[PDB]
């Protein structure tokens, strides 16, 4: 399935996206969903961020440069941080560059969406606790990272977590292309087969630290090619088997 959230003329709804149509879900969004009977043509509605997350956890970096780098000595341990859920925006809404930020970068990422309350999950049981996968952009004020040391402010501004366009529930994340474009120019391109810590390893690490709730999002890191976004840009992140998450950039 593809699951997401829409604003319709008749209000906001959690939906199955089929194609295209959006079919309103009644109950069991994290289980086997049932339907109310309401539906809309996808063209007639507006996609929102696809889930209500209690928190967004994110990995630093986490990509090998090349498939030949994957064999070597084991990677450094994961470095995680949190983005507040107030940073989340859906497709098409502007990333608002803060007046206090002078250098803001895009970071295209595969996003894990948790589907069950869980803690101390071994990597082998990660899939049974995952609803599915979507796309994220870990937007970051690099000047704030330099000033603060901690990355929380840099990554925590309202609008700094684009998420969408929908959550794919039957997707294998082992080897998907991920690419980021700014004004149609390719800035990042890699494959999720180059993740240093794979999805299972990430869920194992994060859930050993903190309880995860249904709807929580874990951003899995970003490849090289991270660079600036400025007023007037459009930045998009495309992941094989999911789609494209695109946002304009405004200052502000």
């Amino acid at each position: 399935m593809r699951l997401g959230r829409i604003a319709s003329p008749d209000g906001v709804a959690f939906v199955s996206i089929e194609g295209a149509i959006a079919r309103e879900i009644a109950e069991h969004p994290f289980g086997t969903p049932t339907f109310t009977g309401r539906q809309w043509p996808l063209a007639d509605v507006r996609l929102l961020a696809p889930i209500l997350a209690s928190k967004v956890v994110a990995m630093g970096k986490n990509y090998a440069a090349h498939a030949a780098e994957m064999g070597g000595d084991p990677p450094e341990s994961p470095v995680i941080f949190i983005k507040p859920n107030t940073s989340i925006i859906g497709p098409g809404l502007p990333i608002q560059l803060p007046p206090s930020a002078t250098e803001v970068h895009h970071e295209g990422e595969l996003a894990i969406v948790i589907g069950r309350p869980c803690k101390d999950v071994p990597a082998a049981r990660a899939a049974e606790n995952i609803l599915g996968y979507t796309i994220g952009n870990d937007v970051s004020a690099r000047d704030h990272q330099r000033a603060d040391g901690q990355w929380t402010r840099a990554k925590g501004h309202d609008t700094f977590c684009p998420l969408g366009p929908w959550i794919v529930t039957d997707l294998d994340p082992a080897d998907l292309e991920i690419r980021t474009e700014v004004n149609g120019q390719v800035r990042q391109r890699s494959r999720t087969s180059l993740l240093l810590h794979d999805v299972g390893a990430i869920v194992e690490w994060v859930s050993a630290v903190m309880t995860l709730l249904p709807g929580d999002v874990i951003l899995t890191g970003t490849p090289e090619g991270v660079g600036p976004i400025v007023d007037g840009d459009t930045v998009s992140v495309t992941i094989e088997g999911i789609g494209t998450l695109s946002n304009p950039v405004v200052r502000k």
